[PDB]
C-alpha cells in the first residue's frame, strides 16, 4: 500500500484505489495502473521533472529503503493477475530488487523529487509506475 499527496491530488495504484478514491476521480489510466483522486487537505509530496534513472524506494515487506537503477519509461508485458488481464503496461520502468504482494504504493524518489510508486514485482525485479509526465499534478 501508499499513495503520494501533491497539492489537492492523491496519487495511487488504480487496482489498489478505494470507494472514495472512485467517488473523488480526477484521472486513471488502467495501461499505467494509476489513479488519482482530489483532496479537501494539502499534500505533503513534491514530483520529479528530471530523466534519472537512479533513485531510491521503499519496500514495505523489508521495511527498508533500496538504492535501484531503472530503465527509462517502456511498455512492458505484465501477466495477468486478480486484477488485470495479461496485457502490456505503460509508462513502466522496472530494477532489479525485492518486490511482493504488499509493496505496490512505495515510492521511489531521486534527489529532484518523487518519480513514481511500485506497480509490479516477483522474479527478482521491481517495476514503477512513472509519474514525472503528470505536469497537471503540480498545478
Ligand atoms: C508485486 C507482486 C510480487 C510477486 C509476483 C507478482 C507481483 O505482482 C505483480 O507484478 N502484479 C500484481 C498486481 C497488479 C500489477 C500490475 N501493475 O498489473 C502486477
Ligand atoms: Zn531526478
Amino acid at each position: 500500500s501508499g499513495a503520494i499527496y501533491v497539492g489537492n491530488y492523491r496519487v495511487v495504484n488504480r487496482h489498489l484505489a478505494t470507494h472514495n478514491d472512485w467517488a473523488n476521480l480526477v484521472w486513471e489510466d488502467s495501461s499505467r495502473d494509476l489513479l488519482v483522486s482530489s483532496t479537501t487537505a494539502q499534500g505533503c509530496d513534491t514530483i520529479a521533472r528530471c530523466d534519472c534513472q537512479t533513485g531510491v524506494y521503499y519496500c514495505s515487506s523489508r521495511r527498508k529503503h533500496y538504492p535501484v537503477s531503472f530503465s527509462k519509461p517502456s511498455l512492458i508485458f505484465v501477466e495477468a493477475s486478480e486484477y488485470y488481464p495479461a496485457r502490456y503496461q505503460s509508462h513502466l520502468m522496472l530494477a532489479v530488487g525485492h518486490s511482493e504482494p504488499g509493496d505496490c504504493g512505495g515510492i521511489l524518489r531521486c534527489q529532484h523529487g518523487v518519480v513514481g510508486i511500485v506497480s509490479t514485482g516477483g522474479n527478482g525485479l521491481v517495476g514503477f509506475a512513472d509519474v514525472r509526465d503528470l505536469l497537471w499534478l503540480d498545478e
